[PDB]
């Protein structure tokens, strides 16, 4: 029924090379500064990176020669064949916290009877975030998976809980040791994850659903690299919802200290542990040889879709500006900030390709997505997500060697 | 008299399928099910109890291939053939991401903390447990057969004969093998035995425990079984450390005999002993992508045993432990809306989710039934010739049961397994 | 000359599988226990306990064998060889720990101690710890040998220092292993009974001399052996007692009255270990292990009709703790419970032995009776009953339907 | 064919013959105190000093071959030649356990702990010596040579031409080298200096080196000596992390300058800096089986010197440091027996002993002693042209083994002598 992109896409030996040059984005590392516009805009190593990469169309591309393919009944396409993602910025951890997190008791070696919640017993805490590296390719952006609050089927019952699916757009937040999960539905209080992740939307790729679709133009290919310990154990301050059953312990006696039981609502914080130079997924070049799915890397639409996740460079820099000079030190006489920095440098190298477009091929496309045989003469239903635009259209060359993946390519191949 | 490899009375065809179970979901407490305490019945399960710490046990029933609709069925002969599908290959999937969950009892029987001070002052009294929490043992495993697996763990024992038998006295200790059902508990850091008989105090461990069989699989015996219908393979990562040095309040049961110290002076602080009643917690370090035993293909090329992947029955199990995505969610409701914050607006809750999908692709065997074959698989299991026409004792036990009759395909790159299959096998 | 079983040695193509089944002993992690007098009810059972297992194997000379027609009984005799072996493990890996309700523990010296306080009459203290990790497996035809530190000749006050000697001894069933203290006999060089805890401290703890097993002449200790051990260090602590050797003056500038160091701390110093973390990656057991080239001039010969397979495996020493009821009421009280630790060791060894026959010449009888000539003697052509070994019966074990087992569907392949 | 005007490799004038011997010392042993050793009380040594941080450095006295009792002499010529051993394989065999033992000091001058917390304020005082100890840093090493090693370290240089220097100026620094005897320390985490006249207080370092010196190999001087004697080969594998911030007490002789820092004020608890006088402490972490560089065979196939092998004169020289199995054990004797405990009672020692076997096989080998040759060995040493008739390092401390009466030409009736002939795939004689 659906079949390899090897049996309708003919391959040339025309390859061309494209880079984005360096990309640079700045901002404040736990939330946007709106001053609804955005005079800083919430940039975190523990976001998703979805690059929307514009291609030229082949069809259209001012090649020197047009005698190669047959414009009656061919088309053209580019079929991607490598790829390096560039990092800059040195490897370092980043840490998030929130100045009112629901931590009450530490459970892990002293926690003896007694003393209750009282009104407010939240602390200003901080912590490191689960280490991910992950990257996907595809022609197509990346779906993700996160829990969400369900359709009610009475204040204070536990929500009911639903996975839900989405397209991971740029600016996304990845998991972070607390789950896939929308906090802004499902902690109502802001107070139990840090205060970045506290109103925003955790999202994890769902590889099992994208690696199933039948066209295979969503995963081309993906790597990935988690890890992450408990640091410290916690419990929650607030009502128990789900009291521990009686069955499971001999209560206290009463007119004792143990006669009211202390909440088990415990929480751990993760810990990412060490970031190092031979872990990294990056600023080495991948080539694909054979994708996993059907599309066998064709970038239709002349577009082509690259998801990051790295945590390994995601130092925040303080920064302090000072109100008065003077000759002694006072704590009110400086503002201290938070900023923090990514740099990527995304390299590409493309292979032309012709499409002979007989009678059944020209089915098989529209079944697959119409619109490919709409732009080949022969309103985009992305406009509402939010991705990093590049714009490749007058960066293709077609000497590789005067470009760094070219040049490897030159050789590994 | 004599088992056999199953090659030696079961042939192989160039027929394969693929078969998968799409996204599998359960969503529960980490601790412990919620049953509808007031408002109605014990039995009626409101939230069903789901931890990374327990066994997920898939029996996944595969379409009768001697009734299966073939396109061509002339690659065998039904007057004196039999079908069976034999397992191949196999994919574990796994959703969600690695993470650690942690457990806990708000009344656990930890008395001083033993690891660098503890002075004498040393007695008890009447209750001094405490709120404590850990992480537990990671555990990555797969076992993979057409029967249950098998497991061990220590229960009371039976006390001696003519012995008795005072109150308190420590509990006789039995090694028991049993099937593995789903939920089952694995061990966590504290050995595989019954909790619920041989910690009397249910405050010794978690409470996700504390009234739970912690089972640990009998590799040895299910290796050993003559037929091997347990094991077809298997794989299992485990580690863990200390974290931190307790003792326990209670009366020690064996006190510590004296020629193994010089008792202190009375009239000191040294004259009654503390409790030498040692107890650690476990913690299961980091998780990693690298250690991974799932979302990746297996594949059965010559099984342990005597059975080389043979499904019997039409039926085989998948047994999973998979703590590395143990993260349990915190929710929070609001009780009431107001401007400042009150601890007494907001209810805490636990929940845990399991996301699987599994992936298998099974070879067509056919079976020339002469005399002595049916004299063979008689003795092995007399049903396997009664349901091929030439009640169930696993029906008091608990699996996920995942129905295949209906999801089987001969279009083999059409899945992503079978692609897989395609280029290993080189078909 | 010794030489080398090669030369006097022939094998044949006939082999065959031994298994003990199941294996299980229960016991306390920390001493025995005795009687309502004189009897062991509970034994001491740890995972820090070396596991020495004699395997009696069947006469072959005496052997039922379907075919006797490979040999010549007027001027051959049989042996047996070990060709394969696998030691499986059952139960969860996990690790236990021991302590001291009167550990001779004074200070902790890693961040803070300051000059404050005289130590005093009686500082005890009730410690637990993790010990050293150790797993290993040593196989010959002749019990192994240790190597462990005891009290010397005086050659002579009463708090003296004891003479240090370095003392070799057969390794039984029930020694305990090294633990990050050492190997020595804690019974008689640490007179206090309070350094180190109780599951060792009035024991001696051996570590093989694998130094002195290689270098002697027949090699029938080692045919082959596996380590692997590890640890770090905890805890820093010092001891209360009198510090035997006070630091000379030369290595520090005295203190004063006013800084109230003019009396120094003691310099006695220990660390506690930990073991660090158990993974399966690291096992060294439940997986075949094929002797191909002993070690030594004996290679794998199981002379006497015996084998010797030596364990340590700290890698599954969880302690269970058991809890029972005094009293069943209504609310929890202490005094209602009685608290117990208890330890379960698992084993099963699979074996596959290797037919041989040897010509006795004049010169070979020779050697033969040189080398050990009780050997002659019992082939009609016991000093180790003073020792406590774990008796492992495999007279009746022997089968020649190696596919019917599990080492025995793992030799047909490799 | 060897030219006096430039070093050649031994393999231009030392011919091999196929002719190996075993030697072995067997049990080597030595008990002691890990921190110091324990004198008389005028100068004579009752219990030495015997640590896991120490050298241990080898003198391997080989027998003459030109005088050894070979039974067949017909190999080479007496009238124009002459013998040298050469080694080509050694097994440092190690006993005892695994095991990391600690170091401390009394008196060890930290003063507050600079990690999480340390508020002003705090007054220094005359005297805050804290009772600590500490793990060091984890190191294996074994060199190789016919000529001692030569180590490195930091000593108080010479100051010239200026006698204008302060009592309490910072000393300078000169590195220096050495011949590494035995018993010298291996560095430790606190670096290769003279603490004996760099650390004047004797109070910054642990007991066991604030009066020693600690050395580091000059690996990268002894590679660059022309002939190559004292490095055939080197393994080494060294770890250490920090485990704890300190900081010292005393005057900061360096204070930190006004641009680096916004001063406090007058009346408030920040205007007298507190000391920034850091020091860490250092931890080796575990110890493994699978890190060993010990208790396996090492064979030499090609030096990376000139030297390839030849044992001139007659000795050869290893050089140990493991730290790997560095368990100090506790002693304890009993002063008064009595029923019930009393520290008093008591007394605690500290004992440490350390394991060896020393295994060679040695290869005989010819010299034939023409013009060029006589004239390039006299440049090089003409102690062994005097030798072969054709004393200066007894001023050094090493562990003397004496292999004179220990050769043997039954190669498989040893345990590495059994491994030679397997991976020279030779069958015994």
């Amino acid at each position: 029924k659906v079949v390899s992109t090897d049996e309708y896409v003919s391959r040339t030996s025309i390859y061309y090379y494209a880079g984005s040059s360096r990309l640079l984005t700045v901002g404040h590392p736990y939330f946007s500064i709106k001053n609804k516009k955005v005079l800083v805009p919430k940039v975190s190593g523990l976001q998703y990176r979805v690059f929307r990469i514009k291609l030229p169309d082949p069809n259209k591309f001012g090649f020197p020669d047009t005698s190669f393919y047959n414009p009656e009944t061919q088309r053209l396409v580019w079929a991607c064949t490598g790829l390096e993602i560039g990092r800059g910025q040195p490897l370092g951890v980043g840490i998030s916290g929130h100045p009112l997190l629901n931590k009450f008791d530490d459970t892990e070696t002293s926690n003896k009877y007694a003393g209750k919640p009282g009104i407010d017993n939240r602390e200003c805490l901080s912590m490191d975030y689960k280490q991910t590296q992950l990257c996907i390719l595809g022609c197509k952006p990346p779906i993700g998976e996160h829990w969400g609050k369900g359709t009610p089927c009475n204040p204070g019952d536990c929500p009911p809980l639903q996975l839900i699916n989405s397209v991971i757009q740029d600016g996304d937040m990845v998991d972070t040791g607390f789950g896939c999960m929308d906090f802004n539905t499902l902690q109502a209080s802001k107070s139990d994850v840090p205060i970045d992740i506290c109103s925003s939307v955790c999202k994890y790729p769902d590889y099992l659903q994208m690696a199933s679709e039948p066209y295979g133009d969503s995963l081309f290919f993906f790597l990935r690299r988690e890890q992450m310990f408990v640091r410290h154990f916690f419990n929650r301050a607030g009502t128990l919802g789900d009291p521990v059953p009686g069955d499971l312990y001999i209560q206290g006696s009463n007119s004792g200290n143990t006669a009211t039981v202390q909440s088990s609502a415990f929480f751990p914080t993760p810990s990412g542990s060490m970031v190092t130079s031979e872990s990294q997924l990056f600023n080495k070049p991948y080539w694909l040889q054979r994708a996993q799915g059907h599309n066998n890397g064709i970038c239709w639409g002349n577009q082509l879709f690259v998801t990051v996740v790295d945590t390994t460079r995601s130092t925040n820099m303080t920064l302090c500006a000072e109100v008065k000079k003077e000759s002694t030190y006072k704590n009110e006489n400086f503002k201290e900030y938070l900023r923090h920095g990514e740099e990527f440098d995304l390299q590409f190298i493309f292979q032309l390709c012709k499409i002979t477009l007989t009678a059944d091929v020209m089915t098989y496309i529209h079944k697959m997505d119409a619109t490919i045989l709409e732009d080949w003469q022969f309103e985009d239903p992305l406009k509402d997500y939010m991705f990093w635009e590049v714009d490749l259209k007058e960066k293709f060359s077609a000497d590789l060697d005067q470009f760094p993946l070219g040049r490897k390519f030159l050789l590994q191949a």
